[PDB]
């Protein structure tokens, strides 16, 4: 109930919303059916439109008008945005040359530069180039301020998850808005785009920017606008709020446009009908900037122009139907479209079986346009699993396609030529970022970055301390002229031991054997030096990683590699080695095929054993430093140390062996040397975070050897590839991956072919940021470089995506 007979007189677009049943006058009252009877009349005036004309100049104030051209309008804060252009001989903001804003130029009484977030739904990154002729205001913001060629959204690349990620710096799995449509089994409630349930606060986790600001004493405009409030009125409302007295005036504001997404759905991303929506958004930007210039604020406010996701060509005839795969289609509920989420239709049905559902969906048709996953098997870079609202079964849908349950769902629920929601690495899903103002850099291009990073910078712009989030604070310092955040490196928690020779060979009873009993003063001075770390500067290029949790581990040096060996997990946490462009690949000699060697530095009790691998009929083993890349026949024996061994399913060894034998050498060839750091990851509860020992769900049969869920590698070299990886004077270049450690290769439909047709493709799908690996291992990399820490934070957030050129 709302007692809608109160009045909006002097309350139009009030900043604190009043409680029911009193009637509201704020920018969301419409969406709630709760505006006072006179809201339209008083607050949504339209008379005479949005522009001053010659004949209205100096007019007598008529309060009925949408906006004003009377002499008092500047004092009242309610002129039309073009008032000074028409009536006072001023130029439009877009017609002025740009001039560096070295310092904020603000009216007296402004305590900080205000921030205006101008968000545009469905604004695909390539619109900046492709629509440049029709967006002169946007193009000026872009070329005069700071811009990225594109900004990466979060998965799924839908509206609500991305706008709330923008607001919180959180992955959807953490903020809770995991799609545009959701079922929460604990609430037993459903969230939808249409309806009242989405207004309930229990869906919305984390701490959005307006709440962060309010708690710290920074006033915020209300971010959200009812659909029927026209854009011109949203702008006038922001401009009026900016004329409030100092103690009442917000410091942060948001404008939101439903375009170009709304048209892109109907006409496709580049439909000829798309030019007009782009022209119109640009005109709205022009209105804002002209209005700021009127208020003397155009060299005072920081403006962020930011999209939520792009838009792909998608039509009705490109739909896959689950009814073509499953017999039991009525026992499932599907969340359909550009991603698929599957759960049982009834929880009283104990015949429903996910394992058979996935098997029925796996590599069934030669051209299949979706791939099924258990959510914990999705590429870790998507961070899409740790939420009870995310169903166990997920379908990753190919770009340009839909999935639906039955054909009737499509013609009785073509109507659309665009959609989005696909894997956030897809070129068509990328979106835009521009920052313009005193706090942003002048005419500066910055590399692509992820939208999870923005909340931190928005907090920096407003002098706020961010709530805990998934950005890496400092990684976007290069966007800013001032207000940079100066982070310190995390403190190392555990210091390593450096064991020397402490055990005789006969003390080990591991059931291992090696044919290594054939063998100076020359190269035994040498072998001792190597075990003392004489070659460590070659293989450990950026310092040892820091261990940021409490544990017990040893540093082990060798001719060709260095490792941090965990006495708790019985294997390295990391293994570091450098492969120069000149290095050669050799084979494993026949007599060394099954060779495993006790490590006389490490006790039997802290060592793996070969008998466990013999008894475990599912599990085999691999090595972290590859024997194929040994520098000499004698160095090769080090690669067979029991301390370099890790458990591997035979199906996974196909992947790993090909990476080690073929791909590392290929990368060293292409990149002029690479430094490699590899190791295991344990994430049995799929939360993106390093497991403690008591979370491990699987061991090598009969032993305490824990089985990794994933294996990572971080592959670094010189950004200037004219320099070798081990002699690099400047910025670095990195690519990384987190490969799932699976007992089958069902994920790769071509896996019965040669590894040369499918392995590298798998690896690319599981591309990762160094930061993702840090969360998963509790390690901190790049501790000792000659680079600034902010530059290193940027490198750690980099994602190598393997898409071709944006725009093309
Ligand atoms: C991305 O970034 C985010 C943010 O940094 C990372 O996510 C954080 O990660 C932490 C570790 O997993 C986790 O810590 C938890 O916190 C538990 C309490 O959590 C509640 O309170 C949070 C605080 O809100 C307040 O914030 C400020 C202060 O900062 C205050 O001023 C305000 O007043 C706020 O109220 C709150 O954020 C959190 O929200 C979640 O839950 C809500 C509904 O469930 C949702 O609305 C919301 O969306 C959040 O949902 C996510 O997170 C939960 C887990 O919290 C997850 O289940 C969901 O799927 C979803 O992903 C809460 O309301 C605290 O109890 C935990 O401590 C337990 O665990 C350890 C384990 O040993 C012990 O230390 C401890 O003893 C305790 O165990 C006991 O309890 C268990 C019962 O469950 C039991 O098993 C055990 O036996 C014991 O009895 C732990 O510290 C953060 O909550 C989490 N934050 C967020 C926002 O998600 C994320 O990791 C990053 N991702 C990556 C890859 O890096
Ligand atoms: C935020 C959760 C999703 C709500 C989407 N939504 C709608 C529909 C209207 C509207 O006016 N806005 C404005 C914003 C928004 C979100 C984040 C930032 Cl930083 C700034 C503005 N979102 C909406
Ligand atoms: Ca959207
Ligand atoms: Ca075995
Ligand atoms: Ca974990
Ligand atoms: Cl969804
Ligand atoms: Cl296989
Ligand atoms: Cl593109
Ligand atoms: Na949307
Ligand atoms: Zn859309």
């Amino acid at each position: 109930w709302t007692a809608t007979s109160g009045s909006c007189k002097g309350r139009c677009f009030e900043l604190q919303e009043v409680g029911p049943p009193d009637c509201r006058c704020d920018n969301l009252c419409k969406s709630y059916s709760s505006c006072c009877h006179d809201f339209d009349e008083l607050c949504l005036k339209t008379a005479r439109g949005w522009e001053c004309t010659k004949d209205r100049c100096g007019e007598v104030r008529n309060e009925e008008n949408a906006c004003h051209c009377s002499e008092d309008c500047l004092s009242r804060g309610d002129c039309c945005t073009n008032y000074q252009v028409v009536c006072k001989g001023e130029s439009h903001w877009v017609d002025d040359d740009c001039e560096e804003i070295k310092v904020p130029e603000c009216p007296a009484g402004f305590v900080r530069p205000p921030l205006i977030i101008f968000s545009v739904d469905g604004f695909r990154a390539s619109y900046m180039k492709k629509g440049s002729k029709v967006m002169p205001n946007i193009e000026k913001l872009r070329s005069c301020g700071t811009h990225a060629p594109y900004m990466r959204p979060v998965y799924p690349t839908k509206t609500f998850p991305n706008l709330y990620t923008l607001a919180t710096g959180l992955y959807p799995e953490s903020h809770g808005i995991v799609g545009n449509s959701m079922y929460d089994p604990v609430f037993d409630a459903s969230f939808h785009l249409r309806g009242r349930e989405k207004f309930n606060h229990r869906w919305w986790g984390g701490q959005p920017l307006w709440i962060t600001a309010t708690k710290q004493g920074v006033r915020a405009g209300t971010f959200f606008w009812s659909v029927s409030i026209p854009h011109e009125r949203r702008i006038l409302t922001i401009l009026q709020w900016l004329s409030l007295p100092d103690n009442e005036r917000p410091s942060v504001y948001a404008f939101y446009s439903e375009q170009p997404d709304f048209s892109g759905h109907k006409y496709g991303p580049f439909g000829p009908e798309m030019t007009n929506p782009l022209r119109e958004i640009d005109k709205t930007v022009g209105q804002l900037m002209d209005g700021l210039k009127q208020l003397r604020l155009h060299r005072c406010v920081n403006v962020i122009f930011v999209g939520d996701h792009g838009m792909e060509d998608v039509t009705c005839d490109r739909t896959e139907f689950l009814s073509n795969y499953l017999t039991n289609v009525d026992d499932i509920t599907l969340v359909p479209g550009t991603l698929g989420r599957i759960r049982a239709k009834s929880i009283n049905n104990s015949k429903y079986d996910p394992k058979t559902i996935i098997a029925a969906l796996t590599c069934k048709k030669p051209d299949q346009h979706f791939k099924p996953y258990m959510k914990q098997h999705l590429p870790k870079r998507l961070h899409y699993a740790n939420n009870r609202r995310i169903e166990d079964i997920h379908l990753l849908v190919d770009r340009r396609w839909h999935v639906a349950r039955k054909p009737l769902d499509v013609y009785k629920k073509c109507f659309f030529q665009g959609d989005h929601g696909f894997d956030n690495k897809v070129n068509s899903m990328q979106t835009v970022f521009v920052g313009y103002g005193p706090t942003f850099k002048y005419r500066t291009k910055v590399p692509p970055f992820e939208n999870i990073e923005l909340y931190n910078v928005m907090c920096d712009l407003l002098g706020l301390k961010p709530a805990p989030n998934n950005g890496t604070h400092g990684s976007l310092n290069h966007l800013l002229r001032t207000n940079t955040f100066r982070p310190t490196m995390p403190d190392e928690v555990s210091r390593p031991n450096y064991p020397g020779i402490m055990y005789l060979q006969s003390e080990f009873d591991l059931g291992c054997t090696c044919d290594d009993k054939v063998e100076n003063k020359l190269e035994e001075l040498n072998k001792r030096l190597h075990t003392k770390g004489s070659t460590k500067e070659r293989h450990l290029l950026y310092g040892r990683p820091a261990v940021l949790y409490r544990t017990s581990y040893d540093i082990l040096y060798h001719t060709d590699f260095e490792s941090g060996y965990s006495e708790i997990f019985l294997m390295p946490l990391w293994t570091s080695y450098t492969i120069s462009k000149q290095a050669e690949v050799s084979s494993i000699p026949e007599h060394l095929t099954n060779c495993v060697r006790p490590d006389v530095r490490v006790s039997p009790g802290f060592s793996q054993n070969c008998l466990a691998y013999k008894n475990d009929k599912q599990m085999s083993y691999g090595f972290l430093f590859p024997p194929y890349l040994s520098s000499s026949p004698e160095a090769k024996y080090d690669a067979f140390l029991v301390t370099n061994m890790v458990p591997m399913y035979p199906a996974f060894k196909r992947v790993w062996a090909y990476f080690q034998r073929v791909l590392v050498k290929k990368y060293a060839s292409e990149r002029n040397g690479v430094n490699v750091i590899s190791g295991p990851i344990f994430d049995y509860n799929y939360d993106g975070l390093r497991d403690t020992e008591d979370e491990i769900k699987q061991y090598v049969e009969g032993s305490s050897i824990p089985v990794p869920t994933h294996y990572y590698s971080i592959i670094t070299s010189c950004l200037d590839f004219t320099q070798p990886a081990d002699k690099c004077d400047g910025p670095l270049s990195v690519s990384s991956f987190i490969l799932p450690h699976r007992p089958d290769n069902d994920e790769s439909c071509n896996s019965s072919e040669d590894e040369s047709k499918w392995v590298e493709e798998l690896m690319k799908m599981h591309t990762a940021r160094v930061r993702d690996i840090e969360h998963l291992t509790g390690l901190d990399f790049y501790r000792k470089t000659s680079r600034s820490y902010s530059e290193i934070l940027t490198l750690k957030t980099y994602l190598h995506t393997y898409e071709s050129e944006i725009g093309g």
